[PDB]
């Protein structure tokens, strides 16, 4: 129990570090699914999917996609499992015309992606996570790349220089070298010649070559542990890297449940994994929460599978979805707020968040988070249910802001209207939220794995034990 | 030069790692200078001393001298030379009574040491560096320790909790987390006035009992080593640069003399020989530099007065002259060079600079002006440095770069060491440095050149300043 | 017992604030505590020829005062300066030198505010006065210490009746003017030469010291409240009265110093070792920049002439330096600064560092400052605590302590203490007592506290040397 835990953290720090933007974590999950069998299953083919198979993908390589159908996967009992995250973090984000000169410095112009607390991303070892665009020959090469070498910094003025407010315009503008450096190492205009230097060296091509890029800031210092009992985790983008991991984890337990199983009910639901982009800037794009694509990907599952039934039965691909979401849940992962010991103004004092006292169900009157009561009684029940087999507890704790105070959204509600699916919001507490560098406690990384994997083993099973009004 | 610049550069860093409080940069400092062939002097000893020696002494652990007495050094024609620094940077110290419990976490009471820029400590991995006072028998330990592990955290309040414009309360928000309650039970499952999981960590790592822990002066350090950054590995990046990056250069430029001279003698077996060079680093200048080992204390006056005492015990005694009358006369020919870290010209905020007096990095030396005397700088003794950077050249062939330094009029800045030194000792003086970005941070940004001119130019000042000063044509 | 002791102090403490008034007689009277325990009078102005094993007492311009024992071995080699710290002047409305003022038929006083003094306290007080009077007799320059214990002076607050009515706004200069007489008296009495004086002052001041009006030249005065201090509480475990800071921590500094002296004067231990210093400087309300403050050269110069009295010998004819003997001995000397602390206040919780609060009868502060307000480093006060172990071990009876800091948002004031390590170029520590109301006419403290600083200052001057030789380097 507490081997495992301090594992599973060991295993989220490495992919963490791994994961330094959008793209790089949309990677590592993909490749972490492969490595269990998943089939690469691609938008631009012809999707003929088999029960008792797995499936992977990587939407524009930056919206990851798990899939199992269910060996006896049917339209009648039957139940489609999604268990969400959010593979995209706050990060400053080299623009298109990134070539600034001031002070006889090199600089490099970035956009403020999502809400972040900037000003810690302010005197820290600065690498590079992103998608590149070169060309080679008469192609168009797409290339993901991570330097983990210090190459940016965004240096602070000092104190003495001042009688703090940081315009994110002016303020927020990262040295790359100085124009001495660059004069030395010489002997479109719109790229900075350092990062296009750099850039060229890493992808082993010319400067010319480098066409576009999307390429987020990423702090070096590799995520680890923390407290005199290394009983914390300490890291960048734990909002929702290590939520995903968990989303992932789980997922790829239960999938190995069935394959050990295979060499009762467990085998009648589609089970989903999906990590969307787009989060930390409200999700209207192709690859955020708010795209048609996993409607579409449901529908195009449905099709394959019961290809047979549609044509004999006489049913629409409407008929059986609306069948299936009447035995259908939306476990929703995002990273939970931790109750601050020196911040006690911002705690609600009947929802108090402690570190490793477990899962965080999140409860939002103006539905922030998609949870209601009854689909959380659901899920505590599963809960129970594991605790039964085996012998180990899902620690949970409800959460709540204070009435007179606002908070942040998730995708919960967007997905649950976009599908008409119920749901709840759930994560793991941490604090410093929207920092280059994050908190959490190791116990909780346990908890949220198993409380992932207890949701796709007993929700089918719980809603048998349902009486209604 | 090139070579030999990223050769300092790495030697700074490494100087830096090792030490991560005002007492690991004075242990750091004196066994680079053992390592050199430097006498061990105590002050509680009579000083029995001899020309064509070095001496270092540590004034309470905290304070940093290294001197050497030149092989004709005389009343006459002699010169003091001394070059300064701090060995003190801005610091989150832990408080005596430090045992805070909090929604079920147990942090540590902190307090805060000099002007620095707090908001920078928080989400970083901090250990520790200082003082360790424990009871081992019938004996008072003193032990230096310094915990490279990452075992204390300032964690930041969410963005969504908070209603762009940073306000720190220095006492309510500035208290770092150590561990859950739940995980101090599950370890005491397997004075009141310290935390218990700071106890068990300093037990561990002195090897007594935590009952034996009595008092102790620690500084919460950054885990994240100092560093080069840049696409061209141009800058160096890492904490304490203000002042560990110029003290490292005032001992570089001194040891580098004191070898020049031990190289001299060995080849001719001239003027190098005829004074008294001294490097100090002082602790305290965060704070107003008021204690037994800061730069307003007699403590300097004093061992200038003890070397003149046996140095010249012959003289006092034969010529009858006063250790008054030969300090007067020394002091006339004596200087102080000040080293301390200098602003380079932000470029994200061109406010702040004085338009014709602006610093670049690999630009040199700042030779920092100041009208209200917060810089000792006067024109005649920058210009005295300014000639023994020539005389360097001419020699060495090398050029030690340099660059006028001034805030804006209507702007304050703040005050260095110099003068206060320059009263004490009634001596001329100078305020250098070298420019870096982010001061008082806990990652501070300089360049790779200025390390390499700033120990040149400390070496060129011991070199040719007595030399410089007899070219001088008084009114 | 233990008790009976503690009340015994502070019952001496009570008595020796009474008739210290001000600086001037807070000197007078710790110099006739002195004189009395045996010390010598020193002047500066004389050539020191001092002996081992005896007492000195100095006082510079009679407004700072100096005791110092040399001990019989008192040596270079191994011997240790130890000096224990307090302040003789307060804060205090002070009477100007043009202070004639007549308004509104009333003979009133110009007065200086002495010190960051709460002045709305010194309002409707009884006010005597207490200070050093300069007049003519014949051909001389007399000069003359004088206390006047019965009510002469007023300041009288403004009627809330003629104000918008709560808070409390005080010009310095226009309120704090304090009333001596009307101007039909003053007439009536004279009717039974400088304009400069209030004349009812001058009459006031001759009928005390027996001279003419004609015949006062300068003085130097402090107003001071006639009431004098007590026992306060529903069991008199408080005491209360002016000039807690500093009268009460200096006369327990002196207390201290002269419970050392009598155990050397019998009236392991290595007693006879070192070179015993207790300082009252003056000034510490204003700065301490004087020549009678703790930024004076005095205390250095002081030292000097002990090291070139005492060692004459290894000076003059084994050829050592003052500078070298002064910086050996520098090494294992130390100063205990005393000046009062704040006691936690019961209605003002806010002001409070939740984790370095000070409770009445709780015992000595070892006062913590980061931008060294206070002397106190980590080390030298884990010395200092050592110091009150081994007392402990002999005597039975336990040193209590308690640790303060202010909180990291707000500013505390200063000490003299690290005036003094820079000076001197020696380590020390800021102690003090719990007290409540600083700078007020009226101060309160608590019994028990007195006792344990009296007994914290003899143990650090009795155990200092033997904890140092236990010490044990990097
Ligand atoms: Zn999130
Ligand atoms: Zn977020
Ligand atoms: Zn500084
Ligand atoms: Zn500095
Ligand atoms: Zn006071
Ligand atoms: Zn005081």
């Amino acid at each position: 129990v507490d081997k495992k835990a301090r594992e599973y953290a060991q295993d989220a720090l490495k992919f963490i570090q791994r994961s330094g933007s959008n793209f790089l974590a949309c990677k590592n999950l993909k490749e972490r699914l492969e490595n269990n069998g998943f089939i690469n299953l691609s938008e631009g083919e012809t999707w003929n999917l088999n029960k008792n198979e797995g499936y992977v993908l990587c939407k524009e390589n930056r919206n990851i996609c798990g899939f199992f159908v269910g060996k006896n996967f049917n339209i009648d009992t039957g139940s489609i499992l999604i268990s969400i995250g959010h593979i995209d973090s706050c990060a400053l984000k080299i623009s298109p015309n990134n070539n600034v000169i001031k002070k006889k410095i090199h600089q490099i112009n970035v956009e403020c992606y999502g809400s972040g607390l900037w000003h810690t991303w302010f005197d820290r070892s600065l690498g590079l996570s992103g998608q590149v665009l070169y060309k080679k020959g008469n192609k168009l090469v797409e290339k993901l790349i991570q330097i983990n070498k210090s190459v940016l910094f965004l240096p602070s003025l000092a104190i003495h220089l001042q009688n703090v407010k940081i315009n994110y315009e002016n303020h927020i503008k990262p040295i790359i070298s100085t124009t001495l450096f660059n004069q030395l190492n010489k002997c479109n205009t719109d790229n900075s010649y350092p990062l296009l230097y750099l850039l060229s060296k890493e992808l082993n091509c010319k400067e010319e070559d480098i066409l576009d890029f999307e390429l987020c800031l990423m702090d070096t210092q590799e995520p680890c542990f923390t407290g005199v009992y290394e009983e914390f985790i300490e890291g960048a983008r734990f909002d929702n890297l290590l939520g995903s991991f968990c989303v992932f984890e789980g997922f790829i337990e239960l999938v190995n449940s069935i394959k050990n199983h295979t060499s009762d009910n467990i085998h009648n639901n589609l089970y989903i994994s999906i990590g969307y982009d787009h989060e930390e800037i409200g999700s209207l794009s192709e690859v955020g929460a708010r795209s048609y694509c996993t409607k579409n990907f449901i529908d195009r599952i449905i099709s394959s599978v019961f290809k047979k039934e549609i044509h004999e039965k006489n049913l629409s691909v409407q008929e059986i979805y609306g069948n299936l979401v009447n035995r259908s849940f939306i476990l929703n992962v995002d990273m939970a707020h931790c109750s601050h010991p020196n911040y006690p103004e911002t705690v609600q004092d009947n929802h108090q968040l402690f570190f490793h006292e477990g899962i965080a169900i999140k409860y939002n009157t103006n539905k922030n988070y998609v949870t209601s009561p009854l689909h959380a009684s659901l899920i505590k029940r599963t809960f129970e249910l594991y605790y039964n087999k085996y012998k180990q507890q899902i620690k949970y704790q409800n959460f709540m802001v204070k009435n007179d105070t606002p908070c942040g959204s998730t995708v919960g509600s967007m997905v649950a209207a976009n599908l008409s699916m119920p749901g709840i919001d759930i994560g793991i507490p941490q604090l410093a939220m929207h920092s280059i560098r994050e908190i959490a406690a190791v116990h909780d990384v346990f908890f949220l794995i198993k409380g992932v994997f207890a949701f796709y083993t007993y929700y089918n099973q719980v809603l048998s034990t349902c009486v209604h009004d």
